[PDB]
């Protein structure tokens, strides 16, 4: 093939990918997803309702503020292919090194595996401007559509973030309420392995462990959302026979 396998996505081109993306997703409606953000700056004080409710709170002060740097789409049917059209998008959204809080290892991190940031400057998408295509698109409050991701509290907590625009509920039952209703179908791979599986492996080190090959950078959104993609399809045919157990639905690892 000789079409990019990732698709990067800018202000200036937002509205095509979406439009592209909602043509394909009736017929590739298993959508996995990551993002990236200028990683953790604090943790908040005191003592708290559980442990749970300590990484919940941890989640809700750092999400609430700082800033998304990248949202990873990778769409597939429910057999694993991906469009031929693209294996994945990377949404690219506005950030300012000079203005916006962040971890600075982060963005050291983020530099090394390849995000530009001036870029993401100039030309980075607005949060809100994704959010209004993102909830018209067919992707979201639709039972029909099944998202996967992994180790999934923050990257779930953006989206949540930028489609309501407002600071996330104070506590978990709340969130997770309303997370439900965007994201009604969803599977946290962490969950599935760690947790039920007893598998504690990282994305790359499962991917590696069954032989499943990286296409595009690590730690960053849209290869991250591919691997995930792949690593659910396998993990599914390996530990299920086909057929995921409806015990693990709407379970997000670690909250
Ligand atoms: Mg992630
Ligand atoms: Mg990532």
């Amino acid at each position: 093939s000789q079409i990019s396998p990732i698709r990067d996505v800018w202000s200036t081109n937002l509205q095509q990918e979406m439009n592209l993306i909602m043509s394909l997703i009736e017929r590739y409606p298993v959508v996995s997803m990551d993002t990236e953000f200028p990683g953790v700056v604090a943790r908040p004080l005191g003592v708290f309702k559980s442990s749970d409710d300590y990484h919940y709170q941890t989640l809700r002060a750092n999400v609430d503020s700082l800033k998304i740097i990248q949202i990873g789409l990778a769409l597939s049917d429910e057999e694993g292919n991906a469009p031929v059209e693209a294996c994945t998008w990377q949404f690219n959204f506005t950030f300012n090194l000079q203005d916006d809080m962040y971890a600075p290892e982060s963005i050291e991190l983020l530099t090394k595996s390849g995000i530009d940031f001036k870029k993401h400057q100039e030309v980075g998408i607005e949060p809100a401007d994704f959010a209004e295509l993102l909830i018209g698109s067919g992707l979201v409050l639709q039972e029909e559509v099944t998202w996967i991701t992994f180790h999934s509290g923050y990257d779930f907590a953006y989206l949540l973030k930028a489609m309501t625009q407002i600071p996330l509920p104070a506590e978990y039952e709340e969130f997770y309420k309303i997370l439900c209703i965007y994201f009604p179908k969803n599977y946290d791979i962490k969950y599935i392995m760690k947790s039920v599986l007893n598998n504690s492996k990282g994305l790359q080190d499962i991917a590696d462990d069954l032989q499943i090959h990286r296409i595009g950078p690590q730690h960053q959104a849209g290869s991250d959302a591919l691997l995930t993609a792949r690593i659910f399809f396998e993990i599914r045919s390996r530990y299920f026979d086909g057929s995921i157990d409806s015990r693990m639905l709407n379970q997000l690892y670690g909250l």
